[PDB]
């Protein structure tokens, strides 16, 4: 029973769909709490190996509920640690896939960037326009956008509020793949299926290793990866993976 | 009255134009001192919300004055802290826009990369060729180029001295937008106007937050941004910006 | 005498060619030891200024031998520090160029990423497919890929095992330049020649500076580069390089 | 209802007392879940301004239960992320004080180090002896000990398993203050009272700033602190605190 | 002619003496501007090799002028970048020595910590008490105190406002040496003289290298130091220093 | 056959003793090469679990051979990467113990700081005096001294060249323990014996974890430690360690 989202399970794939169509899936505190609660529940479910987050064909998530912020003081925001709960999504250990159609603006752009894989429809429009409302990004946009697309384009988007289409996003580093709008959900599901049929521990360790690339020097990331790599050979799925390859068959991992 | 640059102010936009046409705007010590002095002055002017740096249609800046460096010893360079003063431009709090036409080579490329936004003419040509003079980049090119375009291309440019055209620069991460050469100054001024009409507080905070992305772990950058975002709720412009949006009217920012 | 590679010297260019056609140039512990040994020997040779690593037209390197990995436990892997020796290649001070044709998959992709410059044939195919075997990258793939092409694409490649063609690799940050397959070795030799004819001191310093971009804050990288730049003024090649420019002649470098 | 701890509230001070005398307050998964749950609940209570964690006169906490650790494999440890939940204690925003009497060994030493302030009885004994069981620190001991007392002493403690008495701990960086054993709880309550009667906003900001000192370069830490300091001028307690000082009266804080 | 400080030069030693005796040398905006201006001027003087900052026998500096802060909004503080100018003292390349007698509280403690060497009178009293005024440290105390004395003691000082005497400061990491109060200025001048008679290049490099220890990983700091050390071999003072040692004579440094 | 050092093995302890008594064990290129070669050989020997480095009662190592540096140009030093080979000592995976009596000055101070554990005789005198020779530390002193004893004291030592006695070094963070001069070698051997009788892999992992505390943020060090911790339970020695404790006997690790 969620009020702002829909959750479905199909095999080892969980799908969270934002469900505020009249508001173009704009994020509010309720969406934050529901999305993070569902994602965390899915993350702890051993029968789920990949999580998709998506919106509608018109909008993945177009901005935020401004009435919830308009009257905040610094003290209000600091005491609430406003938006901190979104960190629960980045903390999810299972691979997450943002399937982005139409508007992914402000908080919606930031939500997409929090996921590991980002599959965009050719209709995807990305932006961080809230400078127009007298504030800066507050859900990590200044950090993740910049790391994805570089300073020049991040500054342009964040200081002007201009939109970036799917093609620009794909050649700039923001998205994994662009697909036709009509195929977005099919393609996202296909990718989620592939990832969910990997070893759960291997896919988690791989994700963890990639995430280290933003948290330390290359020298420390290399050491971390190697130690993780060594540990993957303390697992049963590695031996099954190698058997399947030799026998030219599909692996049957126990996760 | 500067010797090597021209400075103009219109509304909330300041424009610094490199002006050594006899040398295709090659950078020297005087250009460094004047550009930084002018940018710092504009930064402290409350009636300026954006700063453009640009050169000519032939060259943003084509390298450096080599005679100023040819005879230097290590002691000379270390004592002078040669090039350190360019750090004053990075320290400017107001958003800066590089409008790059023609050659942006060596120091010129590094100057363009110091700015926040980079709008390039389709004529723009970028490079870091001073390996051919027996030195490496000294104005941050090895750091900013690599972060913008990745190791493989940065190494290629820096070790071979090859130029990169505007199309390659744009798909590689170095430039914000490419526009036709005839429209460069018009487009740059339009972008600067847009930025200068934003809340000065919000724009300063947004720029500062973006800059943190290169200075610490993602985890620390995220905390910094969130706290700066919380601070924004103590500003008049946060209240007015959101009120104006809710009330379907134009915001009247006061820059506080 | 090497069993798995060939080593050639042409003027100031060394070329290491992977030579296991029976295994599509799959890497193993022997290839690791031989490549790193050869590269280190070339690195210490004052008559070499650039090093090319390459495979065949069909494969740069298609992966790693499975046999070796299934054989050991964790305490054994930890005690052997399996794959750590590849770090010797990153420690090479002389510029390195990967000339990649055909498959560069898994360890092969990782090897190419260890080099400074990466020139790809239009036939090149990159990827990290070993997740399909329940096996993680152990040669820096999770680190260098992510830093080259960004999180979204790196997560996609590493979690799904999909390949990336040359055009995508070029527009994403992974490769320096794409050239026709028939021209790969010619183009790589030309690039290596160009780099090897630069000042050895300037090239080494430039490479070292670029590498700093992944190891510290931008602020520290800028300081490191500026100080290395200052040191360059103690070198003969700085003096000659700049004198030659001013006097309109070809520089005559001594690599000092 | 807790099984392994007691929780008390006295004005603005919360006190969590480890209560497993039969095991010298050895930590286990149940103690981890209960301590973190209690601390989080206290952290979210606006009527609490400081949190004390303490054990008995004989032991703060003598280690961790061996039973739980021998029970699992690696894939199980990784899937459970064994000990990760202790991170909730580090995430507490309200100031925390460890009042340590007697044994604080292994996980017990690590728990004390997670707190902001550490007041030690003269009877306190610290150490990381689990290397003797072939077991590594898993609660941050290799990180916090080293940062507190330096490499030489941390390597000594962690590799040999030797204990460190209160005097050595105080002169080495591990503890805030040493007091007589009979006075520990009185002194800890007095310190907690003092902290809890400060502005809740100022105390939280100060703690957060100090914590930054271990997460980034000094340059970034200085910037973070200065900006948090700037934000403090949006708080009522800054206004009242400074007004009270100027008017020579006791400040009357509202924790806003 | 400064208002809040006195400046004296003798041989290669400059001395800045805080001079607000009516306020026990409490820091205000004017002190910040004058101290930084004077230090920057001394830094650029080739006949100065060391800079002392000191106050009176009663107080190095006892806090700050609170009236200047009491009425500030966040916007006021952010726009002013309140306290940022103190960064100019950290940017001084010449070695700085704080000679601390009596109270060094709040900003005064932070000022002492900005210097390279800290010589304390046995009368010295350190603290960071502005939590009692509803704010946290704003001049780097949360960063430098914590790095000097460790988390437990820094948290204790900053959250309670308690003072730390010279003995505790010296065994905790905050001060270089403690001397009798009557000998403080004599000892500070002797230390400054010793430092000022070293090669100015070598002393600048040594200080810069030490400062890197707080800005990056150990691995990066080690590379930086080694490269700066290599650069030293381009200096006349390296040649003369080592020649003088080998030849059993006094070095004649030229500061290049 | 070494010219400047002596190497002995006793059970699982290797001992490297600097042997240039007429020069107060001053470091030169030969000592660097011999010490690093012996340490690396000992590190690869499965019958060695701890390595001691020591000098004489008068001097652990008093400075360096200045004639080897006096005539160097920047180009010479950069081309040689002068002193880089000392990095081989820090790269040793087995625990290293510096047993320091008398002078440990300049390079000798730096050599002591490169080791993991530092046991000092009460006669130990530490210093970094080479500012007097117109250079700064070149073997990591500016990095390791500062991290050990704090800025104020590191700056004092490095800018003035003053010496620091054993008592000051011990209360400042530089040394693990101070013992009487007559007991230095006995105490160092005792400590080395203790460490060498731990599980080889556990002692290596513990050392590795501690070393991370200087290479990244606390958040990243904590993650690294936990993953390492999890991996220690993929080893046989852990189970033996726990059996021995329960049975109140000495463990018999297989390393
Ligand atoms: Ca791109
Ligand atoms: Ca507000
Ligand atoms: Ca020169
Ligand atoms: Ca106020
Ligand atoms: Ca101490
Ligand atoms: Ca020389």
């Amino acid at each position: 029973t969620y009020e702002t989202i829909l959750v479905e399970r199909d095999q080892r794939v969980g799908i969270i769909t934002l469900n505020r169509p009249q508001a173009l899936n704009a994020l509010n505190s309720q969406v934050m709490n529901e999305v993070t609660s569902a994602a965390t529940e899915l993350d702890d479910d051993p029968d789920i190996g990949a999580i998709i987050i998506t919106g509608s064909a018109k909008a993945f998530a177009a901005g935020a509920d401004i009435k919830e912020m308009a009257d905040l003081t610094f003290a209000d925001a600091f005491t609430a640690d406003f938006f901190a709960t979104w960190g629960k999504l980045a903390a999810v250990r299972t691979p997450t896939i943002a399937a982005v159609a139409g508007y992914a603006l402000g908080g919606g752009c930031e939500l997409a960037m929090m996921c590991d894989v980002l599959i965009a429809a050719d209709t995807a429009k990305f932006g961080q326009p809230e400078i127009k409302l007298g504030v800066l990004p507050g859900m990590g946009g200044s950090q993740r956008l910049t790391r994805a697309i570089g300073k020049a384009k991040a500054m342009d988007l964040i200081l002007t509020g201009r939109t970036m289409d799917a093609a620009e996003a794909e050649r700039s580093g923001l998205v994994s793949r662009v697909v036709p709008a009509d195929d977005l959900l099919t393609e996202a599901r296909a990718t989620a299926t592939t990832i969910s049929q990997m070893s759960a521990s291997a896919a988690r360790m791989a994700k963890e290793a990639v995430n280290r690339a933003f948290e330390s020097s290359l020298s420390e990331g290399l050491l971390y990866e190697r130690r993780l790599f060594h540990s993957a050979f303390a697992t049963e799925d590695q031996s099954e993976g190698m058997a399947a390859f030799i026998e030219k068959r599909a692996p049957q991992f126990t996760h």
